[PDB]
């Protein structure tokens, strides 16, 4: 699994479950093309978005739909979504974990990159 | 001043100076139209981007050029940029400060919305 | 002013107002001795804790009473307090700003060290 | 396993490996007594600190030795350590994951608490 997403909720101290995630890849004409999508599980994780073969070099955007998550908990948050944009596999294949820690008016995102 | 940006460097414990910042407004055709831009000051701040008159309700994006910042420091970064996407709302407080705390493989962003 | 504290609330997107903050110095017997304290202002800031004359090199602890802050908002928190422990050094810049970004089950802290 | 620690490095985008962790528990005389200790693994994780039987209600302090970690990478960081202080098991047994994301002049810590 070369691209994984993990989302945590900093208000509740829990995984952020059922968070929609959309992944896009920049095309040769410089526009964002759909690449994969899914929803976080009960553990706040999203696996199985892509394969090593499909996950070629490129610029990828991982959009985490945080606004819908908070609205469903009764909270009107600040951001529309959290966007994570990065070049992938430009020095050969890697495994990426994109993690996000969510609060209504703040989020943090990190990447863990392994061989 | 209704919209300010503050950028900090978590590696050096300092303001992030001379970071390019672009602000976009979402247009009716769903595309991002340039709105304002600048470079952070020696205090890591960018003021004077817009006026109360111009900063009407809508969806805005603040794009912080983090990749060029880390490249100048000789540190290999993960993200192409940091993106902050939000709705400006007239029902809340009048000043929006978008703050970002930068590391090579991580960033945090918060919104401080005050009167 | 060589030591300042700034506290933000990531749930409300606001300064964290009226938060108690205690500063301690490590004594020669390795115990923490009270040094200075106060409550954050309406801007979430606490200034005037010490002077350049008093703020000699040593190990200091800044304890932010986050539990009482969340209790006042009716939100169940995880931590008893946030603790920031550091060595003050005369070889670096002269002003230390200890910033903290608070959520019920998470906090971030950074140091902005400037001239 | 009711108490786990996970540490990430925000500069390198990797687990923080070989980080020393000391856990203390407040005794009836209000002093911190040693409770458990260990080091993070190649995955940045520390398991096996305690058992459900031993991990009774109390106030616990998890001290993550961040300064030694950074010094070994050639970096002189700001903090002496990251301290996480919390009441545990006061509404029955729970499972706690204490996570920390490290940068030289900043860290964030969250808790994931499960039944
Ligand atoms: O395994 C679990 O239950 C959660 C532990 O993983 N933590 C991830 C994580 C932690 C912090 Br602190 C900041 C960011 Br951004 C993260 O993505
Ligand atoms: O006075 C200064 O120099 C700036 C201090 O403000 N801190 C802001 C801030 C702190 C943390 Br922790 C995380 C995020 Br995101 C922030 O935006």
């Amino acid at each position: 699994c070369p691209l994984m997403v993990k989302v945590l909720d900093a208000v509740r101290g829990s995984p952020a479950i059922n968070v929609a995630v959309h992944v896009f890849r920049k095309a040769a004409d410089d526009t964002w093309e759909p690449f994969a999508s899914g929803k976080t599980s009960e553990s706040g994780e999203l696996h199985g978005l892509t394969t090593e073969e499909e996950f070629v070099e490129g610029i990828y955007k991982v959009e985490i739909d945080t606004k819908s998550y908070w609205k469903a908990l009764g909270i009107s948050p600040f951001h529309e979504h959290a966007e994570v944009v990065f070049t992938a596999n430009d020095s050969g294949p890697r495994r990426y974990t994109i993690a996000a820690l969510l609060s209504p008016y703040s989020y943090s995102t990190t990447a863990v990159v392994t061989n």
